[PDB]
């Protein structure tokens, strides 16, 4: 329904109040560009909005804040709407929280030439094809808005984390 602003992070998260009096951490595109307190936001529908109504994964959330810039919550936010869509099916809040963290780690041990090998990719692809497919064109979205090239080895990562996610 309604938010109230309580508190701007950055220009793609924010803190607000909802039902009952209940604190949530808002995730979208631009959703906290040039707002303040006490300003009334209805959800677009066209900034791929997400809740985070749990107050365990709100902290944490907050916490990877503290390091995680406004670009990268951005492309992680790109991926996991891609995600929901792709699945057609409920993500649990921690999606938000493990894969932005995992994607961030993953753009700079890259940027930072730390090569990387998965040996199980064969056995992630036999055991979790959907979830494997939805995780090549997660990369590729990684891959154009981060400009680079992840390694192959990832994408069994993003796989474990979609059905994580899909699971709880």
């Amino acid at each position: 329904g309604s938010f109230t602003v309580k508190k701007v992070l950055n220009n793609n998260v924010l803190i607000a109040s909802h039902h009952k009096y209940s604190e949530v951490v808002l995730i979208g595109k631009g959703i906290g560009f040039g707002k303040k307190q006490d300003d009334v936001i209805e959800d677009k529908g066209y900034d791929k909005m997400f809740i985070l109504k749990d107050e365990k994964e709100q902290k944490q959330f907050k916490k990877l804040l503290d390091y995680v810039d406004e670009k990268l919550v951005d492309i992680s936010n790109d991926v996991i709407y891609h995600i929901s869509n792709r699945t057609n099916h409920s993500l649990n809040e921690h999606i938000h929280i493990a894969l932005t963290d995992h994607i961030a780690f993953a753009i700079k041990r890259q940027q930072q030439g730390f090569d990387m090998k998965n040996p199980f990719l064969m056995e992630t692809q036999s055991l979790y094809p959907e979830e494997y497919q939805i995780a090549k064109e997660v990369i590729d979205m990684i891959n154009e808005k981060a400009g680079l090239c992840l390694p192959e080895g990832e994408i069994g990562f993003i796989a474990l984390h979609i059905h994580s996610a899909l699971t709880n």
